[PDB]
């Protein structure tokens, strides 16, 4: 009951608007934590829900100790953290739940409250740290001995969720303005009413400023000076929106000052939550008590819409540094130690279209890498003050790889968007930008070579239904002729079908120019088991014709194979051909061996489809129909692209049932795909375990990575040995790490799937070496 | 995704507030669904939802017709129900997925639109008047045959959940007084925030007023008459919340003519539907089409919150037509019933005359319902006292054809209410009057013992505990009532807990050979599917954990490999007997059991007609016998304020305190005691998700309850279970409709051949018979 | 829990002398770790009848004493020998007197005063007293030992072992059945339904008169492949996790 008593939109409404005398308000708490769980999870049942807040009500009373955020802090802090050897850490045991408590409580007044209750070891000291994560030697030493190997970092924006809260109080202007661009597109609107429906930009701007003065507030509290006394005014907590009131109608102002200069930062956040609790230790005001409240339920209910946010839309706000975050992300990015516990570092940062504005965001990550490097290493530098991405590359080259650092290889990847309608194929409009966006990456690699060394790879990581995997083999091919010498493809998780998702797994392979060393990212169609993804869905399934239409070709190619499961096979061939005369609207004959070849043929450019290195690939495309005699399907697929009456029939959806095969054959196309997957012998960027974003695992127990691992029970025979590496890119918590995620695994493993340390140890330990073979850093 | 668009509360708040003048609302109702789908299905992911609301889109496209109320119902008409033998009924394929539907959306709406788009062949009379059901025929010869038989059948309320909000149509101002009254509790404040957070008692009063004016709307254009010309001045629907209307300040009431005497009838909805489809085959007006849309989200809306407000005005409404149409309805149609043997569980009453009018409007409506199918001489041609019922009642002859009735009153607990040194003083003081009243009346007219011919107990289980109607049940025993059936809660707050709770109902309470035991769940769900979706740990009373440990140490000491558990319990529940009992001197486990066996004792005589001769029978047991500690513990554990504070405390036990293996093992021991005594066990309906630990009926407890090789256990020492309709958790309700969702579950998730598939039901529908509370 | 149970009898007497403290705590863990096992069973319910046995004999008390009661009495050993009435060493006796307090053990709270600080229970519990040599089977003594294996493994918990040379215990006549090949997991001479230990590698007083841990790294490795028959590179890699265990439990900093 602790996760809905910090996180809960009906709270914080509540809360905000009642008064602060009245103090018998503890039915209305109980009624709101009760509501918050069933909007949060309905599966819980209501009899336990009640018997699991009389015990947290009755357990409090035995403490003899008010409720409230000290109340709650407080219980938490003995439950799940408890300091070993290390410092701070967390019990192994109960690891598993503290990364779900992540996903909606953040971790700055659990910490701060642990050291202030549960002071550590030898009055030491203790200040801002990482995601507490639970400590195991057999764990320690092994990421002591190999550092850990990172695949999917996205260097734009904070580190984590955590330290993004504090620069919305820097700039709240700044953020609401950002706000309210997005507020327009519907996919935010219905993101943030789906966290609180009664959330509008207006009472956003309320809540930040209520936010930020409460800081304030509390701010003199720790401070330990008698209040300003306009106190006698605070009635309502509703007045902090405006950042001034009217007592007598004199000036007042919130603004304070802090014991250091820069009050946003994590020391200066964790120095205040220290010295307040301090303060409350024995007993603290119930006005002041119930302000607390305010600032944690806003605090925590703010990231969880920016994580899901984040999510969805990939401007100003990140604009406010600019060069520090990359700096402070190499800084988290090793730890604390000699040792920097993390080697291979691939750091994805957005392409910026711009120019001026490319070359400025380039020279800041390898300035921000130049300027990590200085602190720990010891050595003459050529250029003291580089000021510019040609002197970077000169302090950087003398540097060279030892295994105490964090190298690293930034990959650029490109956003889709919405296809646009008409210019002789739907898929134009995004690929103008994007041709245009390939010449700001292509002209400062041919301007100056050696930054060749340090853009490894290139990605398109927006969705998959956002563009055809085929639409990227014109970018791909023409950046090998330019040096990328690596390509890596996230394949997004909106299959309608779990047949279609394989589909789009392998048109990826069949397509796009990934040689052998070339990554994948999020193949989860290729892990999901059917029994387990069927679960509450609804009985009949929908999807674009196209979508059926390449699904169908793409079950006959795998089952005829087979001698068993043909039958399928066949109809599928037999249903193929029924859509093809429908789709395009042809009065002759049509043949399953033609529908294979026309969307064979799908690989090039629809350009060259009505007959400088772009130039080249542009008839180099176009030389593969004109050599061969297979023009009847170059016909046939100008017409499945450049007609208007196919094409609009493309766009119509269509009534597919759940159930349109049995579970051993759609395992069979995961097992063909495995096998195509080792024979490319291609890698695959595995998402952090505790993500919610799939929704379907009741627990992480169920979780797709572990059927990869090749443990009994979960791995069915035929799966072919695959290659998987770990990436925090999209983990959906509020501190993330990936030696947090990599402790998760080991967790999972040892407790409840019954597995040795040791050989635990090794099943993880080759996932993370993976990294450091598929690893897109110059050898 | 049809469901969203018929029972939402936020696409209800939406197009309430938005004036009839603009019908922009294309972009409005789409989110809205989406949020609707976010707050009803959490798990689904956002791709699918998008993918399946575009299709629905284009589909209304392609049919050259318009978003409103009338396309919904279309395309559920369309595929839902189909054409057969006996009229309209349902595709058998797709019978899972309407059940569900049910629990949503009602039925009246879309029975008219097919009868409507889609005509029974050959115009022949089809008047509405059951639940739709699918045609099989194994199944429905298997009903010719032998009819259906009904155990826990609830009297009050009506034949099934729709009509009761026409009869709430009837006395909308009476609805607050009940509305009000269970909104004063702060259990009742939540319920309904559940469904509606932005609820409040005058809004609640708007929309049954908003309902009312526009079905008086709606009628008018069924009748073909023109409007009342004031459809200018309307144009937003919130004028409709007070049942007037102005036109250049005039008065003007909202009253029309009705060719249907009975406007507030299912069959007038029906006939005023199919009017209203029909009107709008080809085009609608936008207007009129969005006050038909309202009416349907209201109706949807108040059933979802009427079913979970149901687990004065409204008591009285007729109070002799619902238990006449309740038979009617039991009935079924043709000429001979479908239903067998029908007992019936109505509410006790503290009033003894109004016991008597309670029984005598029953057994009127049972005779009423036997006069007009039975034409056979009545000695008595209007009885109007229970004395000449059971004259009239006592000439029948039981051929089975007709309905056979056997009365069972059920007792209701309530909150363990502090005070007189045992938390349940003023329930049993309530309880023993109630049992009384019924002594009294029994006595005075023995022919009563006829049908009122068992007892019931359902309310909870926390509550009260089973014990505590151990002096109560065995009263009723001396009065000839020879049938006691205990309904247990199943709200354990552990799944020990819960079986511990099925066997003290077993060992203390009178259970003769062909007693009952309804909804027992705990001892019938599957350990590894209750895990789910479970926090880490649990929380439970103290006097739980105490008396789980005791119980969990009775059945796993016989255990060889399941031994170290009984060992481990004994070793916890003696501690915790220190903690509870604050005793300084040693304690021993053994004088655990031998205290604790003692519970079954009367609550006044622990300190120690018919009450007075069951006061010493139990008092002399324990003085003959020779322990007085385990007395003095009993005395202590009843009556101390030290024991009282610590019982109601709680404690953290873990989940997986006992493993899988384990728990089937306490689960399979009481299922030997269970079939020991040959007690049989009411099933709940399938679709009824109380407990919504289920995600689909194909893990339902039952199958694996009737021996399903796929679901059953090895050690599964085989039930009777007996079949029932209570609590079904959908507005349309009927046993042969969940006969049917038995049959069709089993040939199609099972594969079992039909018939087959029909003979494990029928054992468990012929159970009902053998377990009857009928006298021969 | 290294040395097999055939293995230690060599040359022993036939009835064994020990202190009534060490046999009363000894007929406590027998129950305690032998109630589990189904066939193993006789010599639990045995052990919890010798113990009430001589813990009547101890304590001389004249109520009764269950084998449950006595539990709870050596279970609270932990406690501070000044706490059992009730700088950093006050909040420590404050959470021993605390956990006394809170606590519904007042009866066990009472034996372990008198067992602590009374002149009878200190003579008898100082007093010797005859104990057989085979009180239980060699099964069952290996049941015991696998039950602590749990207790180790779960709790993660490092073992040193002693130097090899260091033949101290006057029962190896030759370094070829020494304990730590027990617990390596060689065929044969590890004892069926073990459970795996993770073992450092100490020297510190070898027994010999000059011995660095190379040596006996080295004289590991010549048994294992001389008396066992394992080639070197299989050899080397049971020797080698045994010494990188001691790199994995260091003491030092990370």
């Amino acid at each position: 009951m602790e996760r809905f008593l910090l996180n809960s939109t009906v709270l914080l409404y509540r809360l905000s608007t009642v008064s602060l005398d009245e103090v018998s308000l503890d039915e209305r708490v109980e009624s709101s934590v009760f509501l918050a769980q069933y909007e949060q999870a309905r599966s819980l049942p209501d009899h336990v829900a009640k018997s699991a807040w009389s015990y947290l009500v009755q357990q409090i009373k035995q403490r003899n100790m008010k409720l409230g955020p000290v109340a709650i802090l407080r219980l938490i802090a003995e439950k799940f953290i408890k300091n070993e050897k290390g410092g701070p850490k967390i019990d192994l045991p109960m690891f598993s739940e503290w990364q779900t408590l992540m996903s909606r409580v953040s971790c700055l007044p659990i910490i701060a409250c642990h050291q202030v209750f549960n002071p550590g070891p030898a009055s030491q000291e203790y200040s801002f740290r990482w995601p507490l994560y639970p400590y195991h030697p057999t764990v320690e030493d092994y990421i002591t001995r190999e550092c850990l190997h990172e695949t999917h970092q996205h260097l734009n924006g904070s580190t984590s969720a955590e330290e993004c809260w504090l620069d919305a109080l820097k700039h709240p202007e700044a953020c609401l303005r950002d706000f309210e661009k997005g507020w327009a597109s519907q996919e935010m609107k219905q993101l943030c009413a789906q966290i609180d429906p009664s959330l509008t930009p207006r009472i956003f701007k309320d809540r930040l400023q209520i936010a930020c003065n409460i800081r304030e507030i509390l701010c003199r509290v720790a401070q330990g000076v008698e209040l300003p006394e306009w106190i006698a005014s605070m009635q309502n907590p509703q007045q902090l929106a405006n950042s001034t009131i009217l007592h007598n109608g004199r000036e007042y102002g919130f603004a304070t000052v802090w014991p250091i200069d820069d009050k946003y930062s994590q020391e200066s956040e964790f120095c205040w939550l220290t010295g307040l609790l301090e303060k409350w230790r024995f007993n603290a005001p119930e006005g002041l008590e119930r302000l607390l409240w305010i600032y944690l339920l806003i605090q925590n209910q703010y990231l969880t819409l920016l994580v899901q946010r984040d999510d969805f839309f990939g401007m100003t706000e990140l604009r406010e540094e600019t060069e520090k975050s990359y700096l402070s992300r190499f800084k988290h990015a090793h730890g604390a130690g000699v040792y920097s516990q993390v080697r291979y570092l691939e750091g994805r940062f957005a392409p910026k279209s711009d120019p001026n504005k490319m070359q400025k965001l380039l020279f800041s990550v390898l300035r921000g890498y130049w300027e990590y490097l200085s602190a720990h290493m010891s050595m003459e530098w050529v250029h003291e003050k580089p000021l510019t991405i040609s002197q970077v590359l000169d302090n950087l080259e003398l540097v060279e790889p030892h295994g105490k650092c964090v190298e690293l290889a930034l990959v650029p990847h490109f956003i889709k968007r919405k296809p646009k309608n008409g210019e002789a194929y739907p898929h134009a409009l995004l690929f103008k930008d994007l041709k245009n966006q390939a010449a700001i990456l292509m002209d400062m690699l041919k301007s100056e070579p050696r930054l060749t060394g340090w853009i490894r790879g290139v990605d398109a990581a927006a969705n998959e239904m956002h563009a055809p995997p085929e639409l990227f083999c014109p970018l791909f091919r023409v950046l090998a002729k330019s040096g990328i010498a690596h390509f890596t493809y996230h394949v997004g998780e909106d299959f309608p079908h779990l047949i279609s998702g394989i589909r789009s797994i392998d048109d990826a392979l069949r397509f796009l120019p990934l040689r052998n060393g070339d990554r994948l990212g999020h193949c989860t169609a290729i892990g999901i088991t059917p029994s387990i993804w069927k679960r509450s869905l609804p009985l009949s399934l929908s999807m674009t014709k196209e979508t059926r239409l390449l699904d169908l070709v793409f079950i006959w190619r795998e089952l005829r194979s087979h001698p068993e499961l043909l039958r399928y096979a066949s109809d599928a061939a037999i249903e193929a051909v029924r859509l093809a005369h429908k789709v395009f609207s042809l009065e002759e004959e049509v043949s399953i061996t033609t529908l294979d070849q026309v969307f064979e043929m799908r690989g090039l450019l629809a350009e060259s489809e009505g007959l400088s290195l772009w130039l080249e690939e542009y008839e180099r495309a176009r030389e593969l129909v004109k050599t061969t005699g297979m023009k009847r399907p170059l016909k046939l697929y100008k017409q499945w692209l450049t007609s208007d009456n196919v094409r609009k029939q493309r766009a119509e959806y269509v009534e597919v049932a759940l159930e349109y095969l049995p579970d051993e054959a759609v395992v069979a196309l995961q097992q063909a795909v495995m096998a195509k997957m080792a024979d490319r012998n291609i890698a695959i960027e595995c998402p952090p375990t505790s993500n919610t974003r799939i929704s379907q695992y009741r627990n992480v127990s169920e979780h797709h990575i572990f059927r990869w691992m090749g443990l009994p029970g979960e791995a069915i025979e035929g799966d072919v040995p695959m290659s998987i590496c770990l990436g925090s890119d999209d983990p959906g918590i509020f501190a993330a790490d990936l030696k947090s995620e990599f402790y998760h695994l080991f967790v999972v493993l040892t407790r409840k799937f019954g597995l040795s340390p040791a050989d635990a140890l090794r099943k993880v330990a080759e996932v993370n070496e993976n990294g450091r073979i598929y690893r897109f850093h110059d050898v």
